[PDB]
């Protein structure tokens, strides 16, 4: 292994190469990417977000990954098994240069506690979603869909606008950063709890929190102002959620919407039991990890207990895909799903068109490549003014982590215009190095999670994990740059299926042919799946786009 | 919808009805998966292991065959759970189809929930090679149950088995191997099987010997036979949930027991002591979750027997139907005390990418099999285990649909040998395309703690990354259809595994793919046990040249 080093891993920036072309130097970028201090929650430990999830399984393995890419030539594929680089093999150009397959486990052993003892042998690393398959970019993969999912809990229950409205919620880690700030571009003050000071910190620093509030009267105080002025402002105060969501049931307080983004979705490693420390809570999963889940879930019991009772006076109230819910209901809260999740409730309607968390990021490191890139979006997609509207708030508000990088979402049909709009900018020295293309794991056609992305299927499909893995298996066929097949992201051990593409744009023609299908199939294969199960916005979708779907057109 | 009245056989000879040879040989194997001399059951799709289907239901089977039919070369249809969902544009070098079967998010993965998902239309159990049109009747499997009884022979007994005796269960698609299998590794065997029909159906195909009247009469049989050194295989009308606890008390002693009826799904694939085939099917639509419940319960007695023969001295294994999980699961605390046939006897032929290879004439004429079963000679002329492998098959295995061959060959011999059928098509020895495959059983697809992956030495029975990574190596090198499954052999919740076939169709483009995926298909597998640390594997990483970083560099 060992799993902790003290150094500083960045990209390297500009044009020049260290691996023997673009497509190998690529995945070399975003791997250390993924570790760049002002991008990931604890690199040192190799962790990116997401409690453990890790970009590589120890630094043993983090050395030969680098070492692999740098040597790797243009027909030979790299597999990486739960972040260990196992077998280079004879491929083609055209196919991917990297195939990653991170915390896959026979069903019947799928849980956290089989996870560990395989950990505890060398034998194990979390992917999460984005940190094994390098395309992390920080707070801003997540904050459009935060956003998004706030934005029309707004349209549904308010009006549209946040404005003099606040979001309770808890969880400032590498996602749960975005909240505050997406808050904010909905119009809504927000008060976000979290147990540690360092991710406080982290947040003010990237600028995605405004301010901290000195104790929970004061950040109650701060919050009844700026709603009461229409301010959006964003308050963090530093406390543990299921001792406070529980007093402010007490005292009746009424926020506008309640959700959560702690680490539910691992009781070991992400969630703070009441009454404890951060400190005590580190020490103690390393002795009694048993006695340390049972403290975590029964927290998260009187947690979503909490939220139960918000959604009784009326309050709007949603599950954000960490499995609180489930943690709850196996500590007793029988009821703990009669809040939805967020993509049931809202965000659906998004993935039946293939829109989703679409990104792309500068290699060279320069943040006027991006720029670049929004202002040929903008060109591309001249009648969308919500989408240039994003674009304006993400220059505005949206400060860049590591390598420059813009989320987007867009879906079937415009994701292949845009990427071989960037490939042809790339080729004419618009763009002042090769850029890549990715999207998260939660994608309309690359996840299966019944507690998250397919919760509530109207067919009754939620548990069907055939989807991702034939969205792989069809990226590796039309030439993604690097493939990802993982389990367990988002909801942790047990909960979900997904996949990951990445494809880069070097400007040239070969890359252009595999960017036009793969960026059709990838989308494609979401608004398949929403057809299949019988959405009509989905099918219409399909239609549109002239998808051939065989027991749907013929 | 279910039900189809139909006899469905592959096209046979050189015309075509899909565009290509690449897009008609999973359109025939698909159709030869449901031929009647092949398949279980193939009027209600089922081709083996319980309800293992080769398309989700007749809608679904109609399209996609239309949908083969149409398939151009730059376009791979999905297949999701049997059914044909949609059509994408790759290239010429990827697969035409790429199918997924019967995956669930784990904590959903379980018989319960698949029957309603079944129920609402959405779900198709893939088996290995049911759902994905490889499958060529008993052969498949009976190279791989030889291989197991010789190896338990030479450890137990000294090799051939000659005067020995297996005892085992279960005479459907794959357990119908057993006997075959037992007589050319040199035993007899005493197999019992509930419904007469699969008993016939090994008796047509040459696979069981004889059938005895009652137990006494089959151990009368076996008595005389072994004293004799004959190995001859008897079929016994009967439960072996009744039967093995008899013969334990009745002091028999066998010289191995394993089972191979279908425990891996209680509510479809074994007989509750006591009931009738008929009554067990009926109560299965009627009362689920009771017909389940006393499957496990005479499951339990079943194990319990087995453990009985081993705490006499009797080499006892289980042979991936799941049987000591369900009695486990039924109180049967020391089920797992005997092993799994892959740690026991097989996994060194895994670690040198040894399994079950094998490869379908699509011409439909046997002298096309027998051209290969030569060539095969020739290319590995100081291998008598292999050779005297193709002179038994020759003699002893009729084949079944479309004529086709089990050859265990692993790492290095793969891509040798299916170049040469490849020069073959195309000098017009071999008179039309073959299709080269495999079980999903092979060293490099398949995660199963409970059977090819029990008891990895350095406990890794459970990582299932490996299968997932073998079907995507298998895409980006240019397999004809590559699968991704779930539940195959040991059921819902107990295995993840990947299946290739490609097709040799005598061009130069074809050799360039065939040369990559049959060094890189076995090569994973090599890849995988050297991971784990067998010293075998990673000798034989060293002497194949695989680029393995974390052991090689
Ligand atoms: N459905 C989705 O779309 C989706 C998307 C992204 C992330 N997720 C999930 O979101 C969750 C957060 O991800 P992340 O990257 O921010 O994780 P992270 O591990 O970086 O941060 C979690 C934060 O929760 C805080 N926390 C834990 N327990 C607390 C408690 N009791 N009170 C207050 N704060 C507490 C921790 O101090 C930490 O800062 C994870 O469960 C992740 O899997 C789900
Ligand atoms: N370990 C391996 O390498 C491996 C390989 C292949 C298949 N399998 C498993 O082998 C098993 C058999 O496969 P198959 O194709 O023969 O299945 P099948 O469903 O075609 O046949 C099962 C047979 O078991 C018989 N049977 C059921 N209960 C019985 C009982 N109590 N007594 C006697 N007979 C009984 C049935 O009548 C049927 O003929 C399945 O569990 C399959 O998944 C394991
Ligand atoms: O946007 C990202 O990079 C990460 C997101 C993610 C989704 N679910 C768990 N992690
Ligand atoms: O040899 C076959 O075609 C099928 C086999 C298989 C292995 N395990 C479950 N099915």
């Amino acid at each position: 292994n060992n799993k902790y080093r003290d150094v500083e891993i960045r990209a390297p920036r500009g044009n020049k190469l260290t691996a023997k072309s673009w497509l190998t130097e690529a995945p070399l970028r975003m791997l250390m990417n993924n570790l760049d201090p002002q991008v990931a929650e604890n690199p040192k430990e190799l962790v990116v977000y997401g409690g453990i999830g890790r970009a590589a399984r120890n630094w043993e393995c983090y050395d030969k990954i680098v070492e692999t890419l740098t040597r790797l030539e243009d027909d030979e594929t790299l597999l990486v098994q739960s972040g260990k680089p196992v077998g280079v093999f004879k491929t083609h150009s055209n196919a991917p240069r990297v195939l990653i397959a991170n915390s896959n486990l026979v069903p019947h052993w799928a849980n956290w506690e089989h996870f560990n003892e395989l950990d505890a042998k060398g034998l194990a690393m979390y992917g999460q979603m984005t940190a094994g398959s390098w395309i992390y970019i920080g707070s801003q993969g997540i904050v459009q869909g935060t956003y998004e999912t706030f934005v029309e809990a707004g349209r549904q229950h308010y009006g549209g606008s946040l404005k003099g409205k606040w979001v309770l919620t808890a969880g400032l880690g590498g996602m749960g950063g975005a909240q505050p700030l997406a808050a904010t571009l909905a119009g809504a003050c927000s008060l976000n709890i979290e147990s540690q000071q360092s991710r406080i910190d982290f947040r003010l620093e990237t600028r995605y929190v405004d301010e901290q509030a000195t104790d929970l009267d004061d950040a109650l105080v701060r919050i009844a102002k700026y709603t009461a002025e229409g301010k959006a402002i964003s308050i963090a105060l530093h406390g543990n959620a299921a001792e406070i969501l529980p007093e402010l049931v007490k005292r009746g307080v009424r926020p506008d919407m309640v959700t959560d983004q702690t680490s539910a979705h691992d009781p070991l490693n992400g969630y703070l039991p009441a009454g404890w420390t951060w400190e005590q809570y580190r020490d103690r999963a390393q002795t009694e990890p048993a006695a340390v889940v049972k403290a975590a879930k029964q927290s998260m019991a009187v947690h979503v207990q909490a939220m139960l009772d918000f959604q009784k006076q009326g309050v709007p109230t949603f599950d954000y895909g960490n499995n609180i819910r489930q943690m709850a209901k196996e500590e007793g809260v029988a009821d703990a799903f009669d809040f939805p999740g967020f993509v049931p409730a809202y965000i659906r309607p998004l993935f039946c068109r293939g829109v989703g968390p679409f990104r792309w990021a500068a290699l060279s490191g320069e943040a006027e490549d991006i720029y670049k890139t929004d202002a040929k979006v903008k060109e591309l997609i001249p009648d969308d003014a919500h989408l240039h509207r994003w674009l304006d708030m993400a220059r505005e508000r949206i400060s860049f982590q590591g390598l420059p990088a813009r989320i987007c979402w867009v879906g079937l049909g415009l994701r292949a215009k845009l990427g071989l709009a960037f490939n042809e900018m790339v080729r004419s020295g618009e763009l002042s190095a090769p850029v890549v293309i990715g999207r998260d794991h939660l994608d309309s056609g690359s996840v299966s999670s019944p507690n998250a992305e397919t919760e509530a299927m109207r067919d009754g499909s939620d548990a069907v994990s055939d989807w991702p893995l034939l969205n792989a298996l069809l990226n590796t066929a039309g030439g993604a740059t690097w493939v990802s097949l993982h389990h367990g992201g988002g909801v942790g051990m047990g909960f979900s299926q997904h996949s990951g593409m990445v494809i880069v744009c070097d400007g040239t023609d070969e890359a252009a042919e595999r960017i036009a299908r793969v960026l059709t199939n990838d989308p494609g294969t979401g608004v398949m799946r929403h057809a299949d199960a019988g959405y009509d916005i989905a099918i219409d979708c399909a239609k549109e786009q002239g998808l051939d779907l065989p027991m749907i057109t013929g």
